[PDB]
């Protein structure tokens, strides 16, 4: 219903060191389970992005399995990370 | 013996969708390399530099072991690509 007010401020200005819950879609609870997987910043999240060629197919797996996102928090990290970098690179 | 003019043209413009070959430090022999580790272009090898957190120990095992890179040729990537990050990221 409507995207948070993050979704804009997140695509609207760098990322700098912004703790990983802080990305569109991940929830408090779920930015603890990705920091358990060693994603404790964005930045190395948007990493595994880049490693996959900014693949939906296999960027949603790699969420949903690596935490338990549903099929729609995971709609919301692919087109807020993809907006980034249709911004910064 | 003084770096290239690649390297200021680097990081004086976004890098799109240039081939791996094009990142300072790595040759047209290296830059086949790569290619055939599954890096074909210079985004996803700015993936790993993003997944090692910038760790210059990492990052530079990883590029010798990976294609056999002299230890000159692995610190021209690291501030090249380090130097990129300071102003796209």
């Amino acid at each position: 219903m409507t995207t948070s007010q993050k979704h804009r401020d997140f695509v609207a200005e760098p990322m700098g060191e912004k703790p990983v819950g802080s990305l569109a879609g991940i929830g408090e609870v779920l930015g603890k389970k990705l920091e358990e997987r060693g994603f404790d910043k964005a930045y190395v999240v948007l990493g595994q992005f880049l490693v996959l060629k900014k693949d939906e197919d296999l960027f949603r797996e790699w969420l949903k399995d690596t935490c338990g996102a549903n099929a729609k928090q995971s709609r919301d990290c692919f087109g807020c990370l993809r907006e980034w970098c249709d911004a910064f690179l």
